[PDB]
């Protein structure tokens, strides 16, 4: 059906991967998988039909779920309990990166996963944004390679942003049960929601002007404060030294 | 006996975390674990006594094997077939940093796991340097908490660390029977020599003017090319622009 080309090409002065979907049919592969929209082809995982917990407990034997996410079909990857940070990420969405960037401790918690500081995995995971499935997918397994920074294979792409975002949880104290790998996106999303909880208190302590960034931040860190403060994760920010 | 005792502190601009080994006893911590030289003391891991093949086989079930590594015992992560890289590791470690941050590649291919440039890993996993062991167990445990970019827990440093380090080797194609986490410097070091002769081609792809740096990479490129080039990883290395 879609087959996806990877190209690493040149674009503002650094040499950057992308991937594009393009229809072709042949005989189609008969290993192969859908992680949301996307199409990937399996070379060194094998396709499963069964229904686990986690996406680590496909890929950590070899294996690769049939299908993963929402749609009109049932998940090999069980949904999580809850995704508790929609509404939030719906807000930052709807909001321009040099909302960010102008303070450094907001920049630098946005800077994970690509290495520079980016909302694309905000306007992803939204609900209030509305985007055509094949953009999507090409842009879902864009940010997947340019997680981690490799040209060839989009599967390992896959694996890795996961186990990218594993990382990140357990080191900042976010509950594993929110992250099994249903919609990547969104877990991306999440632990940048907390880096950015973590981050918004350094900011306020360095008496910044807060704009609405700030302003999201803060009335969500208040919330869960009141609620669940163990959903904001560790507090084991390194402050960032203001330039 | 020891406690380790982590600092956030300013050094050269920019606000970095160090952990310093002190000496007190009192009533010394019952659950913990000897990572190489470095003590940690678990609070979310159960320390455990099996002998299994990875690391991961232990933090994976949240598990923290009780000893690690080389020493006048028993390792709980059983040790690795090989250690390809030591005499790689013994020539690079023996260089200074401006070898290998004159080209832009290779700098890159150093960069990872810490974000910036660093020789730190293949000083520690040489076998031609003599340290002694507390100023050893210092480093190490430094080294483990800067690339987790957290400032509170330890152990969660060095899960985190070995959880990066097999992330890199699935990304590039490096085989995991190499990287257990048995001594988590030398697999760090490992991969950055994998990622270095992935960079080295490009870097002479550039027409640059080969130092010891490129020599000592391209006569182990040439070696492996003839012996085992699998062990080289894979070709998946984006180029880096020059400045």
């Amino acid at each position: 059906d879609y087959f996806p080309v990877i190209s690493v090409d040149l674009q503002s002065g650094r040499r950057v991967v992308s991937v594009e979907y393009i229809r072709g049919d042949g005989p189609p592969r008969i290993p192969y998988s859908m992680v949301g929209p996307c199409c990937v082809f399996l070379m060194h995982h094998r396709p499963s039909h069964e229904v686990r917990l986690r996406f680590s407990d496909f890929y950590n034997v070899g294996e690769f779920p049939y299908r993963v996410g929402l749609g009109d079909f049932a998940s090999n990857v069980a949904p999580p309990p809850a995704k508790p940070f929609q509404r939030l990420i719906d807000l930052i969405g709807h909001m321009t990166l040099s909302d960010f960037t102008r303070f450094p401790n907001l920049k630098e918690a946005i800077s994970w996963p690509l290495g520079e500081p980016s909302l694309a995995f905000f306007d992803l995971s939204s609900t209030r944004v509305h985007r055509n499935d094949d953009i999507r997918r090409d842009q879902i397994a864009t940010l997947a390679m340019r997680s981690c920074k490799i040209t060839n294979d989009l599967e390992d792409s896959f694996v890795g942003l996961h186990r990218m975002i594993v990382t990140e949880a357990i080191l900042r104290g976010i509950d594993l049960c929110l992250l099994p790998g249903f919609d990547l996106m969104y877990e991306v999303a999440h632990v940048q929601c907390v880096r950015l909880l973590q981050a918004a208190k350094e900011d306020i302590s360095n008496a910044v002007v807060p704009n609405s960034a700030l302003i999201a931040l803060m009335e969500e860190s208040l919330m869960l404060r009141s609620s669940l403060p163990s959903m904001m994760g560790r507090n084991n920010w390194i402050p960032v030294v203001p330039p």
